[PDB]
C-alpha cells in the first residue's frame, strides 16, 4: 500500500516529534493531480516565500489547506510578399504564446461543463483575439467608396470580411462563456475565503462585537451587512459561527459586492465590455492583446516592474518636470530668440514666445532628443550669449539624459531584475530548504537522496493535506489519541503541532 | 499598570545582566508621540547604522537621549485644451508631493503658536510656491503693450494677475513666519548641541586649557569667544561647567555665529531672499521648486547621488576635458578643412580655424552627439586623409561615448543605487538586529515573537530614554542601589552599563 | 619511483578511509599529457560543476573515466593607403585568433595520419578561410566587362585571382580532410558513449524489455534497431551485454543515424557544404568566418548569451510587437495625417493609409529611432490633436526605448555576465574545493601547501584514473583484497568507495 | 619610553606565541614618517591583498622590509568673454589635480638636492605642462602673415609668446631634472631588487649553476652577464653571495639594461623626448597632459579598466568586425543600389560599388549611427526587396547596437567597477583583518578597541620592521636567545616565526 499510506510528523504532548500513519483514500490523492490545484499550490508557496512571514507561515499553510479542500469539493460538484512575412511572424508569435426540474438539471449540467474547461475557454478566446488582430492588419483607408471610409483591401482568398465578422461573434460568445465559467468556478472560492476571514475575525478579534470596524477599510465596512444575513456562512464549513422566498436580498447584494470587487472578475468584465465595443468598431479588439502580457509569467513580471517602484518613479518624473520647468524659465527669460523652428523667415515659428509652449516644446523635444535641447534650437554662432547658451545646453543635456532618464531606466530595470531574483530565490529556497521544518540542506545532503526522502514522505505537504482530509472525514469517536489531540488543538487554532525546529532524524540520529 | 511600567536591562557590579523596574509617568510617554521627535529618532538610527560606529554607538545614543530631553522640554515651553492638460499634470504632481508685560506675553504666545505648526507652515509655503509656479506657466511675451514686454495671456477667469500678486504676498509672509518658527524652535536645539560639545571637549580633552584649538577648525576657533561669556552654558543643563544690561554682547554675536553657520538656517535664508527677489521679477519664484527635491526622500537621495562621488566625477570630467583637448589638437593640426559648418560657400563657417573655437565646438557637439565628432563635421569622401579621419572619428566616438560618458553615468547610477542599498540595509539591520545588544535574530526567532518581545519591553530604546528622564527627575537620596550606581557611573561618562554582549534570556536560558 | 607510484584513498568494509599504493606504468601517464584528453577533462569538470549534480557526481566521474580510457585507446590505434590599413587590421585580427592488403594498410595509415593532426587541420582551414575572406575584400562591381559583372580590381601584385582560386581549392580539400578526420577520431567516441548509455539503460532500467521506450525520445526510439544487431556492443567493452557478408546492414544504418545526429558532425557537414557552394559563388566563403566565434571561448559565450534567455527574449519581443501594434492602431485611427514622408506635395507618401504599412513603418522606424516615433512623423504644430499627439509620442518613446529595448539589452547583458560568472565560479570551486571529497579549503590551508599536497597525490583525479587502468589491466586472481573489493563493487555500479565526507588527514589528525 | 619601546610576537621553539621587547631608536622611527616610504607601504599591502598569496605572504613581507631598509638608507645618503570661461575652467581643473674633489662634492650635493624633492619636481613639471597647454588654447591659424601659418591671436596682455617660450624652456629643464632625480633616487631601488632576486634564485634554485635559464625569460637571459661581474652584488647587502679602471664595463651595460627596461624610467624618457619635440612644434606639449591620468588614482583605474579585459575586448572587436563583414557581403550581393549618398543625381556617390568601400562605410557609419545602417542608406520605399531590406536593417541594428557595442561598453564598465571593488575590498580587509595573523575581527571587537590595540602595538608591521633594523644593527654575540634564534632562522629564509594562527590573547585568554 505504497500510494495509499501517508506518513506525517507532529509534535505531541511528549514534547518530541512523533511520526504517525494514516490511511490515504485514492479519491483524495486523485483530486490532487488537477492542474488548477497544482497552480494554486505553486502560487501559495511563491507568495509565502516572497513574503517571508515565518511567524504566520503555519496560519497561511492552514488557509491554503482549507482553500484546497474547497477547490476539490467544487471540482467534485463540477465533475461529470509582405503578407507572407506577416503570416510567418504571426505564426511564430502564436507558437510561443501557445506553449422545470429537467430544465434546471440541464442548466446546471451546462454550467458544470463550462466550469470543467475554463482555461481551455480562455485559450480559445486568446486564439480568437489573435486571429481577429491578424485580420485587422489588412485594413485600409481611402476616401473613395470600397469623409474617410475604412474598407478591406482585396485579398486573394476574398473571405476576409465574413471571417472577421464570424470571429468577432465567437469572440463575444466565448467571452460570455468565460465570464460565466469564472462566476461558477472561482467566484465561490473567493466568497468562501472572505466568509472564513470574516468568521475568524469575528470569533477571535471582536472586529464588530468587541470593537469598531475601523477606518479606511472598504472590505470591513461593506462586510457589515453579511452579519445580519440568515445565511452569513454559506460557503464556509462552520455553519453555526419558493425561489423568491428562499433567496435573501441582503445576502444577494453582499455577494454581488464581493464579485464586482474582485480583480479577476473586473478584468473579465473589462474583457467582455471590450468585446461588446468591438462590434461598434473592429479596431477595439486590439485591447484583448494584453492577455498575452498577463498570461506569460515573464510579461507579467515586466508589467509589474513598472508598478514595483511606482512611488520612486513618480518622484523622479516630478523632479524631471521641475528641472525642465526651471530650464524653460531660463530659456524664456534669456534665450527666447534661439527657439525659431521655421525654415522660412516670412513666418517665424517662435516656440518660446509663450511659457506653456516653451514648456511643452521642452518636455516633448529635449527629453526624447538624446543630445539635449541644443540640437533642436538654433546653434549659438556669434551670439553675445555664446558661453551662456553653451553652458545651458551642456547642463540641460547632462542633467536630463545622463541623470534623470538614466535613473528612471535603471529603476525600471532594477525592479524587473529584483522581481526575477525574488522568483529565483523562491525556487532556490523551495529546492533547498523544505517547507515544513526548514532544516539545513547539508544535514540531509550528508545522506544520499536525504532531502528527496525528507520531502517525498517525511515532510510532504500533500501528506499533511491528506491527513487534514482524513481527520475531517473521520468521526471524533474513531479518532486515535494522537489524532484526537491534533484535532482538538486544531480547533484551538494554534499551530505548534508542526515539527518546527527538528524532525525524526535529528531526534534519534544515533538510533537511526 | 502596563503602559506606566518600564523594564530595562543593565549590567551592574555583579558583572551580570539585571532587569529593574521603574515607574513611567504618563507625561514622559505622551511627549514621545510627537512626529518631530519620532523623525529625529529615525534619523538618529539611520545615521548611526550607516556610520557603523559600534565603539562609539553608546555615546551617540546618550547624545540622542539628551537631544530628546531638550526637544521635549522645548515642546513643553511651546505647548499651549492645453491648459486642461497642464491643470491635470499639476494636480497629479501636487498630489504625490502632498501624500509692556502684556505685549511681551502676547509676543511669546504668538511665537509659540508659530513654533507649534512649523512643518504645516513649510507645507503651506510649498503649496504657495507650487501655485505661483503654475500661474507663471501662463506668462507670454510680446513687443506690443498688453523693448520686450512680459504680460499675462487673456484667461477665461480673468483674475490671474491679482491672484498671482496675492500669492506672492502670502508666500513672502509665510517664508518670514517659517524662518521665525525655525529660529524659535530648532535653533535652540543646535545651540544646545554645540554648547554640550564644547563643554564635553573642555572637560574631558582640554581643547583650550590643556592644548591649542588646532588648525583648519572654524568651529573650534570661533568657539573661543563663548568661554569668556558670563553665560557660556545657556542651553546646556550643566550650568557650572534692564534688557540692555541683561543681554551680553559677546554671547549674542557668538550665538548669531552659530545660527548663520547652520545648513538649515542658511537654506531658509536663501528661501527668504528668493521670495524677496520674486517681487522684483515673478520668474524668480521658480527657485522655490527645489523644496520638492529636499522634501522627498527619493529626490533627496537622487540629489545626494551627484555629490556622493564628487571627487571621482570631477576626475572623470577632467580626463574627458584632457581627451577632448588632445582630439582638438589633432584636428587643428591635421583636420582643419573638415570643420566647415556653413551650407553657403560664400561665407564658410570655419569652426577649427582657432584652437578655442575648435575646443568649444568639440566640447559642445562631440559629447552630446552620441555618435562622435564625425557626424557634425564633413564626411571624408575622397580626401587624402580618408583612413586617418576614419580612425580619428572612430577613436573619438569610442573613447568618449562608450567610455567617458558611460563611466560618468555609471558612477551616478552606482552612487544612487549604493545610497538606496545603504538605506535598505539600515532598515534590514533595524528589523533584524536590535539596537541595544545586537544579538542574533535567529536566537530570538526560535521562540515565537521572540524578537518582538525583546524589542518592545526587554530592550526598548524608549524604555531607556524614559529611565533617563526618571533618573533626572528623581533626587539622588531617593535613588535605589542600582539607580544610584547607574547615575554615578553615568556622571562618569563611561557606558559599559548596557547589556552589551548578552541579555537576561541568554544568562538564564535554563532557568527561563 | 616518484612518478611511477600512485596514491588513492578509498573507504572499505572497515567503514574508514584507507590509502593504498598501486604501480603506475609509464605508458598510462604518457597518454595523459595529450592536449585532447586534457581539454576533455577541463570540459568535464566545467560541466559537472556548472550542473551541480553532487548526487550523480560519482557516476559522471566514472563515465568520464571510461571516456578517457576510450580516448587513449583510440590514440593508441592512431599512434604512429586603404589596403595597407586593411592588411594591418587583418594581421592584428588573425594574431589574436591565432592565439589489396597493402592498399588497405596504406589507407588506414593515411587515415591515422589525418586523425593525428585534426586540430591543426582545423587551424589550417580557419587560416584558409581568413585568407579567402581577406581576398574577397578587393572585389569590385561594374557594368563594363573586366547586367552586373563582378570582377577583381587591378592590384599591384596581379596574382589575386589565381591565389583566390587555389585558396578555395585547398579550403575544400582541407574541409574534406577535416570531416574525414572527425569521422575517424571523434565519431567512435560518441558511438561508444551512446552504446554504453544503451547498455546501462537496458541492464539497470529495462527501458525496452521491462518497459516501453517512451514518448518524445528520438534517441530512444531510434536506438530500437541496435538491439537486434549481431553486434549491438561494438565500441563498448562489455561485448556480452567477405567484406559484404561481414558488414551488418542494420548496424550500418544505426551507426549512420548516430553520426548525422551529432552536433559537431552536423556543423562540419555545414562547413563542407558551404565550402562546396563557395565555388559557385566566392562570396559564399564568408560563412566560414563564424568559426572564429565557435573557436574563441569568449565569442562562444557571447553567442550562447543570446540563447541563454531565449524564452524570455521571445516573450519580450512578442510584448514589443503587441505594443507597437496597439500604437499603430491608435495612429491609424486618429493620427493618419501625420505620416506623410514625402517632401514634395505633388505625390504625398502616406505611410499610415494601410494598417500593414503603418505597422511595418512603426516596427522599422520607431524601434531604431531612439527618440520615439515622433521624430520621423511630422511635428504637431497647430493641430487640433496637439496634446494627444504629444502624449502619444511621449508614451511611445518611453514604453519602447526606456523599457522594451532596455529590457532586451539588459537581458542579453545579464545572460553574458551570468555565463562569465558561472565560469569564474567553476574555476574558483576547482581551485578552492577539491573534486574528490570537497572538504573545506581552510582546513588544508592551516597546513602550508595543504591543499596542493591534498590534490597532487592524496586525492588526484589522475591517480584514480590510473588506478582504474591498473585494475582493468590486472587479472582478477592477482588482485589484492582491497583491489578485489573495489573491483567487485565497481561491477556493482555503486560508488560509495570514494572518500566522500572525510579523508586520511581528518580520520587520524591526532596521529598525523 | 612609550615611543622608544616596540612589542612584537613570534613563535619560538616552545611552539607557542611569545612577546618580546626590543629597544627602538629614534632614528629608525624618524625615517618611517617619510611620504615615500608610506606610499610604498600602502602599495605593498594593496598589491599583496589583491594578489591573495597567503602562502607567499611572509616572503612578500620580508621583501618589503628589505626594500624599506634600502629606501631609508638611500634617504640617509640623500639627507642634508570666452577667455574668462576658459580661465575659470582651467583654474577649476588645476585645483583638483593639485589637491676635482670639490667639484665632485658639489655635484653629489646637487644630485642629493635634486633627489630630496622629486615629487615636488614632478608637480612643478605638471604645472608647467598645464600652463603651456592653457597657453596653446589661444593659437590661431591664417594664410596671411601674423601656405598655412600658425600665429598667436592678439591678447590684452601681449606677453603670450615670450611666456610660452620661457615655459617650454623650464619644462624641458624640469624634465631633465626629474629624470636625473629618478636615476639618482629610485633606480638604485630597482637595481637592488633585481640583484636580490638574482642572488636568491642562484642560491636557492640553481637557476644557472644547477639548471638552464629557460625560455621566454628576457630578464633571466639578460641577467647572464651580471654573474661574471667582479661586483655582481653592488646594491644588495650580501656582498659574498683611476675612475676608468674602477668602473667595470660589463656591470655598466648590465645596469643600463636594468634602467632602460624599467616602466617608470621608460615613461620619464618618453616625457623627456616629448618635451624635446615640443620645441620643434609647440603642439607636441599636449602629450604631457596624460600625467593627470597617471597621477590621479581614479584616472589610473579608468585607464587600467581598458586593459583589464584586453583579450575579451579584442575578441569582441573581432566578432564585431566579422559581423560587419558578413553584413557588407550581404549588402554588396543584394543591396548595392541603396548605398547612394549623393543628393545630386548627376554624379551618384555609390558607397557599395567596391567591397572595401562598403566595408569601410559600414564600419564607420553603422557602428556610430546608433540606429543601424538603415538610417544612412536610402529608405526602402516601393522596392522589390522591401521585406528583405527591413529584415536586414533590423537585424544589423539589433546585433550591433544592442549586443556588440553594449557588450563592449558593459565589459569596460565591469572592469572599472571590478577594479574599484577590489580596492574597496583591500581597504576593508586591511581595516577588518590584521596583516600579521589575520584573526577574526569580532574576536577583538568583543573587547572595546581590541583591534586598535592589536594593530597598534601587538601586531604592528612597523614594530616588526623596527625589530628587523634592530637585529641587523645589533651584533650576533649581544643577541638574546630569542633574538639569536630568530636571526639564525631568518638566515634560513623560512618564515614560520610569525604568530600565524593565533596570538598572545588567544593563547592565554583565561589568564588575561
Amino acid at each position: 500500500f505504497r500510494p495509499y499510506l501517508g506518513r506525517i510528523e507532529i509534535m505531541g504532548a511528549s514534547r518530541r516529534i512523533e511520526r504517525i500513519y494514516f490511511e490515504i483514500s485514492e479519491t483524495n490523492r486523485a483530486q490532487w493531480e488537477m492542474p488548477q490545484v497544482k497552480e494554486s499550490k505553486r502560487q501559495f508557496i511563491f507568495d509565502v516565500v516572497n513574503e517571508g512571514g515565518e511567524a504566520e507561515k503555519m496560519e497561511l499553510f492552514v488557509s491554503f489547506c482549507e482553500d484546497t479542500i474547497f477547490e476539490m469539493q467544487i471540482a467534485a460538484q463540477i465533475s461529470e510578399t509582405a503578407r507572407e512575412a506577416a503570416t510567418a511572424l504571426a505564426a511564430l508569435l502564436w507558437a510561443v504564446v501557445a506553449r422545470w426540474g429537467e430544465l434546471e438539471v440541464q442548466r446546471v449540467k451546462f454550467l458544470n461543463y463550462l466550469s470543467r474547461n475554463f482555461y481551455t475557454l480562455r485559450f480559445l478566446a486568446l486564439f480568437l483575439a489573435f486571429a481577429i488582430n491578424f485580420i485587422l492588419l489588412f485594413y485600409k483607408v481611402s476616401d473613395s467608396p470600397p469623409n474617410m471610409v475604412y474598407y478591406f483591401l482585396e485579398e486573394s482568398t476574398g473571405y476576409m470580411e465574413p471571417a472577421l465578422w464570424c470571429l468577432s461573434l465567437l469572440h463575444t460568445l466565448v467571452a460570455f462563456l468565460c465570464i460565466i465559467g469564472y462566476n461558477c468556478l472561482k467566484v465561490p472560492l473567493v466568497i468562501f475565503k472572505r466568509e472564513k476571514e470574516l468568521a475568524r475575525k469575528l470569533e477571535f478579534d471582536g472586529l464588530y462585537i468587541t470593537e469598531q470596524p475601523g477606518d479606511d477599510d472598504v472590505k470591513g465596512q461593506w462586510d457589515r451587512l453579511v452579519l445580519n444575513t440568515p445565511s452569513f456562512p454559506s460557503n464556509y464549513w462552520d455553519k453555526f459561527v419558493t425561489w423568491l422566498m428562499s433567496i435573501d436580498v441582503k445576502y444577494q447584494i453582499w455577494k454581488f459586492g464581493v464579485i464586482f470587487t474582485d480583480n479577476s472578475f473586473l478584468y473579465l468584465g473589462w474583457y467582455m465590455v471590450m468585446s461588446l465595443l468591438g462590434h461598434y468598431n473592429n479596431f477595439f479588439f486590439a485591447a484583448h492583446l494584453l492577455d498575452i502580457a498577463m498570461g506569460v509569467k515573464t510579461l507579467r513580471t515586466i508589467l509589474s516592474s513598472v508598478t514595483h517602484n511606482g512611488k520612486q518613479l513618480v518622484m523622479t518624473v516630478g523632479l524631471l518636470a521641475v528641472v525642465v520647468y526651471l530650464y524653460t524659465v531660463v530659456a524664456f527669460n534669456f534665450f527666447r530668440k534661439f527657439y525659431n523652428k521655421s525654415e522660412d523667415e516670412d513666418e517665424p515659428d517662435m516656440k518660446c514666445d509663450d511659457m506653456m509652449t516653451c514648456y511643452l516644446f521642452h518636455m516633448y523635444v529635449g527629453v526624447r532628443a538624446g543630445g539635449g535641447i541644443g540640437d533642436e534650437i538654433e546653434d549659438p554662432a556669434g551670439d553675445e550669449y555664446e558661453l551662456y547658451r553653451v553652458v545651458f545646453d551642456i547642463t540641460f543635456f547632462f542633467f536630463v539624459i545622463v541623470i534623470l532618464l538614466a535613473i528612471i531606466q535603471g529603476l525600471i530595470i532594477d525592479a524587473f531584475g529584483e522581481l526575477r531574483d525574488q522568483q529565483e530565490q523562491v525556487k532556490e529556497d523551495m529546492e533547498t530548504k523544505c517547507f515544513i521544518c526548514g532544516i539545513g540542506s547539508d544535514y540531509f545532503d550528508t545522506t544520499p537522496h536525504g532531502f528527496e526522502t525528507h520531502t517525498l514522505e517525511e515532510h510532504n505537504l500533500a501528506n499533511y493535506m491528506f491527513f487534514l482530509m482524513y481527520l475531517i472525514n473521520k468521526d471524533e469517536t474513531e479518532h486515535t489519541g494522537q489524532e484526537s489531540y491534533v484535532w482538538k488543538m486544531y480547533q484551538e487554532r494554534c499551530w505548534d503541532f508542526f515539527p518546527a525546529g527538528d524532525c525524526f532524524r535529528k531526534q534519534y540520529e544515533d538510533q537511526l
